[PDB]
């Protein structure tokens, strides 16, 4: 399993539009469910909002260049569905296009290969008023959108991803409320996970019926679940953890079923038409990975909607996010997805980690952000030595940005931005993976 | 046969002097043979010549930035031989040389190594009415022109190419007459085959005279033949047309002799002299390989030279040239080439393909070209890992060019050339190699 | 030993800064050792000094281009002690501390990582006057030193290496007189040997208090011995010469104990305090490794101040230093170092040739420098297949410089330094190391 002659390997960063572009209310776009969330007192941390972000809808060459200086081959980004088209199905708004079109074209003359996400979290308002992802029409006027999409940008970019973590799209914003649109209905949750991954398989089909040269794949976060007890009931809350974060969106993709276990747990049907399991499960070439931490549990019989808690382990290195850093449980996952889902190969889309950083002399020393970064490397190709077929990884993030309900006081960047004058600043994290990425 | 460490690869691109250059009556060149060729009716499409081409004589600096971007570590160039001497032999054209030297110079300035091919077909018109190839003395006429060559160039060039595919020059240009001079008699191709292979021998020696550390090689393109009968003389049919096509050629130089069953089945003498075959066979450095495609053929009783012709057979995938893509052929050609002849290593001097391309929005997709490059790369590497000593790969070529009797209306560019404006506009291939040069 | 995915290799070059500086009684610095050593009629041939060099405090930006240009990760230098601490001790110099700013933050910005040497052979002759490494009290200044560079740079700098080359501080410099300060005495020597290995020591545990991140190695260069006699008393000069040359330094830094045999044969003492042998023996994150060439040694009753002479063995390649070239050496060298000493890893901090060089055509063509220079490579790329682990190569050196007591006339740059103009020209060697920097 060691390198052979022709084998490639991809270095990319990752960003999404909401959390970097600014210009919220401007150049012909229309509101996103995180521009009504970012509006609602106690949503977001210091009543951040993406409003300005790091105004990279302006900024876009200089963040351009800094990706050529960095030496990534490719740039994961996501298309603003609400920039696009701001009626979420309609006309296109061509001064929006025109943005992403300057976006690709300079990262190709710069020799980067942008792999745009037509799904990062920015539904459009005007959707969410007709129910958003808890209405079936929600899946196609999704497809519509990315086929749209392909139509304009498939000349030149030729590896796409539909969604981005329809766990938090679908858990986080309907069931627990705290990411947009805030609903707290377990039945609202099944049927936006539905939705989205219907939509992902509906537009996987669209893009490829514009080329059959186009990629195509998913991005899915995986959180792995441990406990500390040795009781059968701590072994299930593991089992029932994993199904919740892991299973039910990675089965339906590579199974073309939802994990019985949880089904039942739950006691609510999936709402399944016919045909949707096939389009749901449609061959991808290629899982986006995302992984920051495992968490830990134990058994709750009050918990809702699944007897399982969260447990703050003690005497672990944890970031700035309060999330075990634990390297090795990355090359398991990676071995573990390998094995269960069989994916043909693998991009990590998304690995990182946020630390309170300080400018000292127009500097930012992160030395745990690099140690955090060195080590997840390291683990990521020990599954590689074993044959899992890893064919690139994107550092989440190029640039510090909006981190959702935290705010912009959560920096993931490898590069800093002072958000009073929205300088970029290189961090230690940045002339390291500058250097992993030439000297690999 | 997996990478070690230290092993190297060399990526590159190939251009000719008459298909790019243009200035033909500028800066002091003489016309050469093709200059001649194109000006008869009938003997190039469209009636095209190489007058103006892709006007490099000028626009090497565009061309040269081109190659930078692209990543390529060399740039596989032919000088031509009546632009530094238009006399063919006697005087320098210092205009001439001082040309060459700012290409060299320009492309060492960006990290580019120059490869020289001193004769790719651009023969002084000044020596074809002394017989041109049919006369012996053309085989030292080349020798001290290389000689010439290496004492100006060698300070900076190590890597040198005598000749460039002599089954063209000889049989295309002398038996059969599409190619120049236009000559159509077997024995004229056979002398003209003699003594292309003896001044390839003859410069080999005077190149080293110069200079010990100085490298050299010999160009030849190779045909794989097939069949699709099961017939005796349909698999004497392969064996002729491998012998004319690459037997001819290849075993002078690697084992001192022509191939005798081709010899018998002409049945005209070559012209050897004493010395002859040993100057031909001389050690070489390199087997510079020319590959894009298989031959099928059939026994024909009726067909001269040899009886046999050409077969084009049923659904198979082919180029805009009607040309069979077949990339397993080029691993198991790689691998024959390693046991048959033993070169001490090979570079892949010319692969590519031609297709009709479209510009759409000032962009060129050109994703058959794509296709074709990916697979003969990975067909190529296939062999590296079997133990074959391919130690570079040059893609034919950088930009559009005059496709000989074909003219310009056969493209096989990574770069698109609008010829009405010379503008240069990378394809959907260019992409593809940069990134695959980057990330192997 | 098998290239495996994530394996990392550093392509440097190195410097010294008195040997490139320049700018000697300028920008506060106060004179060194070395200032005082040239001004001796005798001690340097041609009567040259390091008052001008390359002029590289005021032309570094253009000599970073260059490094840019050549496509090194990496860039070996040292920082001058007397440009930084003038008085050795006491006030720091903050026009020199703003030139190593600057050259560090030009690196950084050109993708370039500095790799800082804290002693190439530059003591402040204000602490020569006080004794110098005779006096104990010199460990200790060097320390401090040392943890107020890493106090200023280490938020940018995280690999760093002690000194350089103790066998030449110490025997060439204070036993034969042949290297600054010029004395000539065994047991200063020793005491010299005994206070640079502190100061490595102590330095070392002081860098690692600024931060644990930062790794810190040591530079020794090695001088493998032969013989070519059969006697068992020449074979006994070979154990002399190693232990003379090689085990002094090494022994004390990995094994924690001077060797046995040499101590024995000396007849001194060591002037070890309780403690030494645990400071100098600290665990370290690499060995810098310099080597250029082996001894040939026989045994002589009558040498001084152990019984052995060096031997020019006939009719061998040798370098316009006179110095073997002996490739095979190297990579036995290595294969030894790894298995006697187990460094974690091992950097070629120094490795290079030098030559009569001459321009002609405003160029430089050094064809017997590229071919010890692929040697050497190819020599070390041999241990590292054997599982040595070696993570990077340092040419000696960037540009031509200030060669000691041998002064300007011996050129080991990569790159053509003209003095009259201080013109830099490329060398064949550096178009060669540029293209092995990308193709390996
Ligand atoms: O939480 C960090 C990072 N992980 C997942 C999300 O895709 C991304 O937007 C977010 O910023
Ligand atoms: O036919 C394509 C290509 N192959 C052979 C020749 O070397 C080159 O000049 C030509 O353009
Ligand atoms: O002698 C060549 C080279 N060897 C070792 C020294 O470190 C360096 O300064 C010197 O120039």
């Amino acid at each position: 399993h060691m390198k052979k002659w022709g084998d490639m390997f991809t270095w990319g960063v990752s960003t999404s539009s909401y959390q970097i572009e600014g210009a919220a209310n401007q150049g012909g776009r229309g509101p996103s469910i995180w521009d009504t969330f970012s509006k609602i007192p106690g949503a977001v941390a210091n009543g951040d909002n993406g409003d300005v972000a790091c105004d990279h809808y302006h900024r876009y060459n200089e963040d351009l260049d800094l990706m050529k200086w960095l030496g990534v081959g490719a740039y994961r980004f996501s298309i603003a569905w609400p920039r696009v088209i701001p009626s979420g199905y309609g006309a296109l708004n061509k001064e929006g296009m025109d943005f992403y079109d300057r976006l690709i074209d300079g990262a190709l003359e710069r020799g980067i290969t942008p792999w745009p996400t037509l799904y990062h979290w920015d539904l459009p308002q005007s959707l969410q008023d007709k129910g958003g992802w808890n209405n079936r029409d929600c899946a196609y006027w999704f497809a519509e959108y990315s086929q749209k999409m392909a139509e304009a940008f498939s000349d030149r970019l030729k590896n796409w991803i539909t969604i981005n973590e329809p766990f938090c799209s679908a858990w986080l914003g309907h069931l627990y409320g705290v990411m947009a649109p805030g609903i707290k209905d377990l039945k609202t949750g099944i049927n936006a996970s539905h939705h989205l991954l219907l939509g992902h398989g509906l537009a996987t089909k669209a893009i490829r019926e514009v080329s059959s040269e186009l990629k195509v794949g998913i991005t899915l976060n995986f959180t792995p679940a441990i406990t500390l007890g040795e009781s059968s009931e701590d072994k299930l809350a593991v089992e029932l953890a994993d199904g919740f974060d892991n299973r039910w969106f990675g089965d339906p993709v590579f199974k073309a079923k939802y994990p019985e276990d949880i089904v039942k747990a739950f006691g609510k049907e999936v709402p399944i038409h016919p045909g949707d399991m096939e389009i749901i499960s449609t061959p991808l070439d290629y899982l986006g990975l995302n992984y920051y931490f495992r968490q830990t549990v134990e058994y709750d019989a009050t918990a809702k909607p699944l007897p399982y808690k969260q447990v703050t382990a003690p005497n672990v290195e944890r970031t700035g996010m309060g999330w075990e850093v634990h390297a090795q449980s990355f090359t398991e996952l990676l071995e573990r997805v390998s094995k269960e889902y069989k994916p043909k190969e693998i991009f990590i889309t998304e690995n990182g980690s946020a630390w309170d950083d300080e400018v000292v002399d127009g500097k930012v020393d992160d030395p745990n952000r690099v140690s955090y970064l060195e080590r997840h490397l390291d683990a990521m190709f020990a599954a590689k030595n074993k044959g899992v077929p890893i064919s690139g990884y994107f550092a989440w993030s190029l640039i510090d940005n909006f981190e959702w309900a935290y705010g912009y006081a959560k920096r993931f960047g490898i590069i800093y931005v002072d958000y009073q004058t929205q300088k970029r600043i290189p961090k230690s994290s940045a002339y390291y993976y500058q250097k992993r990425i030439k000297e690999s």
